[PDB]
């Protein structure tokens, strides 16, 4: 409804050029803060022209049951796309409706859009989800967002501890961003499992809340665990996607364990972790045999990953986690091997 007074993000949010946004760039900073890229050149995307409209979204997706958020009544419902488009172009919208969950990769719209290059290089699903396995591949890579003026999504952490990119093709979005310190995470879990949670503005409860506007042609990358709300001050059309990566594995697991203690979720999160575990073990093995040392974040990440592996497979917890373990993973052997590799890197006597 109204935008107020927010703490300065000058020392927090990074604004590199598209070309500066590389893996090494992220590795040097740990992908700890949101990243706003003002111009799309260098990001490696493919996008429809800025003249591409919501009317064209209906064309490629089909007049499709899409999930719609009733902002005004704070509730979730379903609509045909043609009905939403019709609503979107009405000069007398009675209510405030928001579409944020239209995943379009299995539709015709999918070949008009290519996601940022950094995302595809980092993404666990993209690179490490196997062709052949009993599980369904998680499909959370291409979303079409259609937000009317005065749309609002309250403070949340993205499902599965994912990181996210958003490109605004038309209009504007304003993100309200809170760093996932242990304190803020505690306050968030407290706020999220509270009764009348949706009466209290979470940005009041915390040390610092940053506001970041994302205008036409701009691209925002939000890292793991960052608590964010979104206001749409002008009718908006945006594309975005969600991804897991190896830069802060502990934070991904922490976000996932919060989502568990509350209750919408990254499908087969634990499955991809198990496959990532096997891969990380190979990376450690390859580096030691090559007489090189792994980067610090990978040692820390493998450690956190191995802690979760043990927690998921201990006797009291196993019934809740067994269904997610791939049949090609020897749980005990992987835990043992990951632990040995990590101990070898860290033991001062070798
Ligand atoms: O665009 C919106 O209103 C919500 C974006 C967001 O933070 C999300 O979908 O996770
Ligand atoms: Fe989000």
């Amino acid at each position: 409804l109204r935008s107020r007074t927010f703490d300065s993000s000058d020392e927090v949010i990074l604004k590199p050029t598209g070309n500066q946004l590389t893996v090494e760039f992220l590795e040097e900073n740990s992908f700890s803060v949101p990243i706003l890229v003002l111009k799309k050149d260098g990001l490696g995307m493919t996008l429809p022209s800025p003249s591409f409209t919501v009317r064209d979204v209906e064309h490629y997706v089909g007049s499709k049951e899409i999930d719609v958020i009733d902002v005004t009544r704070q509730a979730d419902c379903k609509m045909k796309l043609g009905d939403f488009v019709k609503y979107y172009y009405s000069g007398k919208r009675e209510k405030v409706l928001n579409v944020i969950s239209l995943e379009f990769s299995d539709t015709r719209l999918s070949n008009l859009v290519e996601t940022p290059k950094i995302v595809r290089k980092l993404s666990w699903v993209e690179n490490l989800w196997p062709e052949e396995c009993v599980f369904e591949r998680p499909n959370v890579q291409k979303y079409c967002l259609m937000s009317v003026r005065d749309s609002y999504t309250d403070f949340h952490i993205d499902f599965g501890g994912t990181s996210v990119w958003y490109h605004v093709l038309k209009g504007e979005k304003i993100f309200y961003l809170i760093r996932p310190t242990n304190a803020n995470l505690t306050l968030f879990e407290c706020w999220s499992s509270s009764s009348n949670q949706n009466e209290m503005f979470f940005g009041d409860q915390v040390d610092k809340c940053y506001k970041c506007s994302v205008k036409q042609g701009q691209t925002l990358f939000i890292p793991t665990g960052w608590i964010h709300a979104v206001l749409t001050p002008v009718d908006c059309l945006a594309f975005g996607g969600n991804f897991l990566h190896s830069l802060n594995i502990e934070m991904q697991l922490k976000a996932y364990e919060i989502e568990k203690r509350l209750s919408f979720r990254f499908p087969n999160f634990e499955t991809i972790c198990w496959y990532v575990g096997k891969h990380i073990l190979d990376i450690f093995r390859g580096l030691r045999e090559n007489r090189r040392h792994p980067a610090s974040y990978l040692v820390h990440g493998g450690k956190a990953l191995n802690l979760a592996f043990r927690a998921w497979t201990r006797k009291e917890a196993l019934p809740d986690h067994e269904d997610e373990i791939p049949e090609t993973v020897r749980t005990v052997q992987l835990i043992k091997d990951l632990a040995r590799e990590i101990r070898l890197v860290e033991d001062i006597f070798q």
